């Protein structure tokens, strides 16, 4: 892993990002969820790198990246990704993938940097904005986590994040997720919670997308359910919809091989169509 100060068009203009960059060829940038870190995507980075160049950053406020107090908007996170790609000399097109909050970041990137996208991978995510109650919940989480840290988030979220089969067959995956959450910087968690509350509605963005899009969901995802994601895919042109069996909200970790293969075979199509 690497740590680099990048130039970003978002406040504060410069930020230190930690990231992995593994493989050669077509760049595929994978964005973790909330309140996780780059290691969420480890299996896909380690396996897809035989064929693609896989770049996996810690978002601002997460993992080993710099924490920027206040509000970390989805736009700002996307701006940081554009800055990272600029740093790396990936100044043309990329494939951008994200899970859940990382999907929100991908929408923000697509709004602003459409000419930089060869493709989008939207995993276990939603196009709608937060409802008023959800926004209030963000705010209450932000104010709590600043002072108490993310233990309460792990307690609340872990039963909702993975399916029963993962708890039974892969307790080590559950523990790895728990440690990601417990290690998340408190102010980074807070800033991202507030940022999620202010993200725009991406409903009308969907029909305007201009690249192939893979829409991936766990069969048992309790947070961004498959029926909702299917409906989302029906408004995205050039979509492919994949349900990963025997996974909840974190397919990349729960069913790593199946996720890697779905992404690999779709990337080959995108490449052929391009
Ligand atoms: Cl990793
Ligand atoms: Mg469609």
């Amino acid at each position: 892993a690497q740590r680099v100060k990048i130039t970003t068009t978002a406040t504060p203009g410069e930020i230190e990002l930690a990231f992995e960059d593994t493989g050669t060829g077509l760049p595929v940038l994978l964005v973790h969820g909330f309140p996780l870190d780059r290691t969420m995507w480890k299996a896909q980075r380690e396996e897809l790198c035989d064929e693609f160049r896989v770049i996996v950053p810690d978002l601002r406020g997460f993992g080993e990246s710099q924490v920027i107090p206040g509000v970390a908007t989805m736009e700002a996170m996307a701006d940081d990704l554009a800055g990272l790609c600029n740093h790396l000399g990936l100044t043309g097109k990329i494939v951008l993938g994200g899970l859940s909050m990382g999907g929100y970041v991908a929408f923000a990137f697509a709004r602003k940097y459409r000419d930089r996208l060869a493709g989008l991978i939207l995993c276990d995510t939603r196009a709608r904005p937060d409802s008023p109650e959800a926004k209030e919940n963000r705010r209450r989480v932000a104010e709590r986590v600043r002072r108490e840290g993310p233990g309460f988030i792990a307690e609340e979220m872990i039963p909702r994040l993975c399916c029963e089969s993962t708890f039974r067959n892969h307790p080590e995956v559950i523990e790895k997720i728990r440690q990601m959450i417990l290690s998340a910087p408190p102010e980074g968690v807070a800033a991202a919670a507030l940022g999620m509350a202010e993200r725009p509605d991406s409903t009308d963005l969907l029909p305007a997308l201009s690249c192939p899009t893979l829409v991936l969901v766990g069969q048992f995802d309790a947070i961004s359910p498959p029926e909702e994601m299917e409906a989302m895919a029906r408004t995205i042109p050039q979509s492919q919809f994949v349900v990963i069996p025997d996974a909840g909200h974190l397919p990349p970790m729960e069913q790593p091989e199946r996720v890697t293969q779905a992404i690999r075979e779709w990337l080959r199509k995108v490449h052929t169509e391009a």
